[PDB]
């Protein structure tokens, strides 16, 4: 058969409602699509695969994709990310989801699977964060490719997989790159960061911030956040970085930059915000003062050699869930989080739901976009219009009470650009 | 009877150890106490009645005490702020211990009674947080009073009423003004609340902090640290003051001060860190905007108006434990957090371990002062010496790795000051 | 020849130059760097650059730098109050045809400009701009010039803002390197070197304190976002205003309230326009201002504050001291006026600090070497310098400031799918 | 008679100095609040004040406000370098003799004092004094004129630090109130005030940038947190020493790195001293500098770095401009110092701005009128002025930054035991 989804315990239901109508209130943005494209149905007849961590905020985007009109079966793209009373709330609406706070490898794996086939058919889109799901299809369902319209990211390592393929002709269909459109990388990313780290940790730890000495790997969108957010209560941050540019940003902010071989010595609380494998070894470990916290918050557990304290740690007590302490060998003990894995998800509930309303306003934006307008997007990855992605953050002006200037005619000439259009040339960093 | 004690759980005892083992070790000033009087058992014969936040934290203290040598008996300040887990470490350790997350106002004036007599007579000492015990004894105990040798009080709400109660004759019994201790107001209060005032809001709402206009009732020490906290993550932090002085500081470090009558109209989020009666009323509730989110951190809850809002909401739907959110008759909503009552201890787990070592390392000593110098301490209120005060700081510098300097003979002369003993004047503000 | 060998306030002032322009070298590890990597090639044999920025210290040890590489120079500021004298005297006492000179008039920096365009051995090979009006005049009133000038290297947003308009109509006859749009430029100089010059320029001009006032900040882009921040950094309540939602959203984001000018006009104490067009603050808005309230852009040019309108409506204007003028409108209130409209931080002070120029100008002298070394790469229109070599300017300055950075390993290299060393960053990556 | 009527830089800076007393007294909602309510009292008339206190612009407005009240006054620096000669002109001018100029040496410094303490009429009733110096000369070598005195009014930490050493030995033979240890002082002036002057004074003396570099705070005292608040403020990476257990934990608990000075000299581009006392860096510090570190001192009394030894282990000596010289010692690394170890803010800029010092000097007028009015009060020794008045003082200030304070309603002051007039915290509050 085909269960018609699976989650911890559908009795959330109730707070799972809870939860999302107070997170409506919050974005602004998703709320808007919604009374603006609820009678059009533009995503009519698209089967929607979700693969995007099961929480509340996404339960808000799940039920926005099906009031345009869309067929929609979800699985989170993390083990420890989804958030039960969201995932009831969603299967009690009658839409299929396989998530659980707490999945096991095969499990995860599982429930993508459930997602892929539909009572009608494949999915025609990929709605993915972290680039699991298009993986999976290109490598285990090649043949269910050419019946899909469109691939939708939305994390930095996702993206990263995706122009990794275009560039060995391996990406056979159209996607976009959500994450980089502005209102989503320099907000979702920095923004979403700065507040939810700290209270992944916190949640999970109680550790006072303040006085302590937090090394943060890599300086990108999310280590900018989480560097912020730590000294922003009193820790000394230490930042480690590859990149020149990053680094010297970094040193112009005040943080002192070395290499994590330097800071492993120093560090109280170790957070890698890099994309990449090998950050915090056994070399690393050893040389850490006791009780140091040790968590990640890139997409996946790769940049905390975690097997090694498995494999060399005198002892593993299990704090709490997602909390385990261990004492290696010379003595001293070691707090790790979530197992290696993003550590905001896994032992919080991830960002606010404002920040979110972005970040999924572009996502609904993309899926209108390529089912819609399937012509327009070749085999390839690319970006959201500039004049789409204002749109996404004028759509969060109102709710935060900020009184926009209206450039006049007489300006608008001088700078040479509509009052209405484009504010700004293709390159603009903000 | 009388119960050994009363918890939520006593299962929870295992759990409970994990989080003390833990906190422990992020309280050196207390640890510190412990190696040091641990043999001499300077408490000895102490029965000391605790009328104080029954938390991990505390459950360290508790036990400090114990090792010097007091019997215990204790109960919470708060019919929210006990931690279960930590309750019931304490309870299977023998120690009578009356308290649980969701008391009532008879339960919890039940609790503290059952702490007033022991096994072998009524209490020696009082060690008290808000001055609900020190007042209860006072007031319906007196005959217990001339059996007391000490009080010792914590949070700045409970100091006010003993320097009232003196001025009034009332004041039986000597006192000590741990909260006003150098160590403790510029610390636990400030820096404390700093981080767990976010930290409560979040996991009770989850909303995000950046871009919304947060208004702060007072800024004194916890105003100070509220303020600071929410700006810290990208909010617009508006203040209330009736203080020249401590208004004059908010406007010299950037935030607008004004009126809660103005604000009502502006604020998101609002946070009461007065230390008195009528700060959020009526007449601002109905004027706040949509979902604006209301609590209090003041010891006591009687600086919002819930009352009113029960009597006059259309609706009062709860969300989760310590979150109703009402519906007035204007249609807007309104999300109040711990029904009024402090909101970090309620809806989150306090202050960090850390901070609170130096707090209770004060407290320790306070305690070992009264019970074993009382021909030191005439009936009053005072505080612990500035040579004491600055080694609970010390105390704490190594911990933080923090490598103090130590003024030459040459350099000491010139100051006209001891290389050791105190390094302030008495007025000295920190 | 009557050609003035050049054209300062003070030839005396060069030993004080010289003290400056020592110190100043020592901040600057990147022009030095180029330096001690160019100077025996002398890459930039046969140039003859027409430079029209801001005369100061550090332009100074650009302008020597330049010149180590083998370049023939002439130059002049890009603006008539940014010029610091002592560093003008140095460079002309160096034998170097400088034009410029604090506190120059319409006509006077007309003619300074000028003065740089023809050489001893014939007229520019290349142009070295700061907004845009060397370029402009040469298209405008020299286009004959033209097809003898090998490109243009623009340093600031409104300048490269007028390239693209160029190149968009037709008009644009030289390629052009956009050297402010380079990474380690816009990011840095534009933001970190406002968020320290700003308060410069406004402390020495006025010596107001900051805490505790309303600043009202119009525009939030790299210089908005420097400004506004410096100015909470000191206790100011700042208050912004912007056209466009995201800038707009990232400044509520970071606590700052914003609005429209009419409204905050009435607010602020202290007003800066970060913005780059026209009609910020009017008559409308400076008759609204509380008493004394300091007004001054930021901006490249000084079109954003009606200053005429000051003189034209004011019942006094008292000249406090040089660049500062008090005026007292109709209704009895005051209004300080900064650098009459010009960009503040180098009329009222010395502009930004060394270090961060050092980078600014780094991408300058590579810029010059792009073009004049590989004229072939460069078709005419407007380019950005090669990712690598962007970077290099940033890696360049980390030595000075003793950071240690991480040498990604061989097993991560391929992991990410990069260079241990090549481009670190996809083009669109926005840092 | 031969006593020069006063003795100042250059008389005509009169001019130039109203226009900024002009502006800075808009500034000082609080002074200028003292003299709309006792300017027809006179309360101190009969008084003969001699002050020694830096003549700043902003002192100027404090010395008319004395005079507004009926106050015969005097004046001198309490620093040779602090003085701001326009001010000292407008002042000198209005035909009160003041003995100050930018640049004296310890003998000028030592003469101008002594030209304070006789009047016309006799010696000086009253000492407002900033430093300790006027009332240290009395006490040693004027001890006679002291039975005629009747009370002291100081400023600064070292001066009031030397109060209560004086008081403690028996020594001390006047009442003196303490204005520093005053909250809306010591609160206010000390941290807000230097978190905008020390900047102002590194940048007016080197130009150097802020951001990047790693500075060396000595002391985390209220200057001590104003400064490293600052520095961080602009990108720097402030490394902190201190000897108290306290001030240190706050430091680090705000998230600086605390050591000790020998560790951090090794690290420092910026060094500044705000401990109060002797031997704070010397050669062992000196010698491991990084090159161009820039030191300088923001202590009362230059006694914090050992110049001398620059000067006598020092290979050479230039010296930039007033007040900046920079060495090169014999390892071949150069040392930039400020204002030769004399307090930075005041040395190379204009100190603190005009607003936190009307706080300041109205405690500094209040002490003096009661002082004078009301002897029978004040014991010999030193006091502090009554918290209703130190509220006042802040309250003052409020309307000029437009702060609505909220009212204590009858029910709520009753709760809380207080009046909502009367004083709304404790003695021991820390504020
Ligand atoms: N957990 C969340 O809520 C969330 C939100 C968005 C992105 N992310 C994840 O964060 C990661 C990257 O951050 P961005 O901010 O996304 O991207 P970047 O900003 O692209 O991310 C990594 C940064 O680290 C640096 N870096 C790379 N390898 C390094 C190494 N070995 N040592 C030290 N520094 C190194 C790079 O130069 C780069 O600036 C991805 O894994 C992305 O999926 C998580
Ligand atoms: N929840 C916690 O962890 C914790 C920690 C310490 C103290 N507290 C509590 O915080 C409160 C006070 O803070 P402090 O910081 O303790 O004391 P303060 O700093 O003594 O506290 C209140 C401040 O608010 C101002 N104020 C008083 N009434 C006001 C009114 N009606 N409107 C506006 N402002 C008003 C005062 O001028 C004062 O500065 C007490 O209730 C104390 O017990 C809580
Ligand atoms: N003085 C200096 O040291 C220095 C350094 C670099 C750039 N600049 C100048 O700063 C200006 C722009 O800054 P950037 O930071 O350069 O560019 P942006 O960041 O491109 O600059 C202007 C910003 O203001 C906003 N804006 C435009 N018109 C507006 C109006 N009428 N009202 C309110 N907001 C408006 C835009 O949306 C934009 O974000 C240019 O003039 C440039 O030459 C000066
Ligand atoms: N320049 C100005 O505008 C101004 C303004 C007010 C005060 N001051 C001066 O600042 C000094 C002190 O500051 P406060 O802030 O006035 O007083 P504190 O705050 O009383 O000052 C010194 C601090 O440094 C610490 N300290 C003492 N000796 C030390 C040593 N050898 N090494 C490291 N740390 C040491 C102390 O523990 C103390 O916290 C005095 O000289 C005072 O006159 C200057
Ligand atoms: N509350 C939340 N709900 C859904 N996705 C979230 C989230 N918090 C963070 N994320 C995502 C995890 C990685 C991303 O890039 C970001 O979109
Ligand atoms: N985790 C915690 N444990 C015990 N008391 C706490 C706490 N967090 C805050 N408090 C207290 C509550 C009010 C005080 O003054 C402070 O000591
Ligand atoms: N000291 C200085 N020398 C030269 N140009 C400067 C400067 N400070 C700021 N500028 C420039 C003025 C506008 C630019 O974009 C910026 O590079
Ligand atoms: N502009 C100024 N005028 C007078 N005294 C000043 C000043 N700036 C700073 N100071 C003082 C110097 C030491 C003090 O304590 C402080 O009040």
């Amino acid at each position: 058969d085909k269960l018609p989804y699976k989650v911890a315990d559908i009795g959330l239901a109730a707070w799972g409602r809870k939860a999302l109508d107070i997170a409506e209130n919050e974005m602004p943005g998703l709320m808007r699509m919604r009374e603006r494209y609820s009678a059009s149905k533009p995503l009519k007849g698209a089967r929607i695969a979700g693969c995007l961590h099961m929480t509340v905020e996404t339960a808000v985007l799940i039920e926005t994709l099906v009031t345009l009109g869309a067929e929609v079966q979800w699985s989170s793209c993390n083990i420890f990310s989804t958030q039960n009373h969201a995932a009831a709330a969603i299967a009690k609406a009658g839409i299929p989801v396989y998530a659980w706070k707490g999945e096991t490898d095969e499990e995860y794996l599982w429930c993508i699977e459930q997602t892929l086939y539909f009572k009608d058919g494949p999915l025609n889109m990929i709605l993915d964060d972290g680039g699991d799901l298009t993986n999976l299809i290109h490598t285990k369902y090649p043949q269910l490719l050419p019946g899909i319209r469109g691939i939708s990211e939305e994390t930095t390592t996702g993206v990263h997989n995706l122009y990794k393929m275009m560039a060995n002709g391996i990406l056979k269909v159209p996607a976009i790159n959500v994450n980089d459109s502005v209102t989503k990388s320099k907000f979702d990313n920095l923004y979403g960061c700065r507040e939810s780290l700290i209270d992944g940790i916190k949640r999970a730890t109680d550790v006072m911030i303040a006085g302590k000495v937090a090394v943060v790997a890599g300086y990108g969108d999310v280590g900018k956040g989480c560097a912020q957010a730590l000294r922003g209560f009193g820790a000394r941050v230490i930042i480690t970085e590859i990149d020149p540019i990053n680094a010297l940003q970094a040193a112009m902010e005040g943080y002192e930059v070395t290499t994590m071989d330097e800071a492993c010595q120093e560090g109280n609380i170790f957070v890698t915000t890099t994309g990449c494998i090998d950050i915090i070894l056994g070399r690393h470990f050893e040389q850490m003062k006791d009780d140091a916290i040790v968590c990640n918050i890139g997409h996946f557990d790769v940049e905390i050699d975690v097997k090694w304290l498995n494999e060399n740690a005198v002892e593993k007590v299990n704090i709490k869930p997602q909390v385990d302490r261990y004492r290696l060998k010379n003595g001293r003990r070691i707090i790790l989080l979530a197992e290696g894995r993003l550590v905001n998800l896994g032992c919080a509930m991830g960002h606010p739901s404002f920040v979110m309303s972005n970040s999924f306003t572009n996502q609904v934006m993309a899926q209108i976009e390529l089912w819609t307008h399937p012509d327009k997007y070749p085999v390839g990855v690319h970006f959201l219009p500039k004049k789409l992605d204002e749109a996404v953050a004028e759509a969060h002006l109102g709710k935060l009470n900020v009184k926009l200037t209206k450039l006049t005619e007489k300006q608008a000439q001088y700078l040479g650009m509509s009052c209405d259009g484009p504010f700004k040339p293709d390159h603009y960093r903000y």
